[PDB]
């Protein structure tokens, strides 16, 4: 139980990932 928002196409196993994916996602 911790982030399975699949925003781009992933599930992430935090809010710090899911805030360091858009980092790597070349939109910020």
């Amino acid at each position: 139980q911790q982030y399975t928002a699949k925003i781009k196409g992933r599930t992430f196993r935090n809010e710090k990932e899911l805030r360091d994916f858009i980092e790597k996602f070349k939109g910020r």
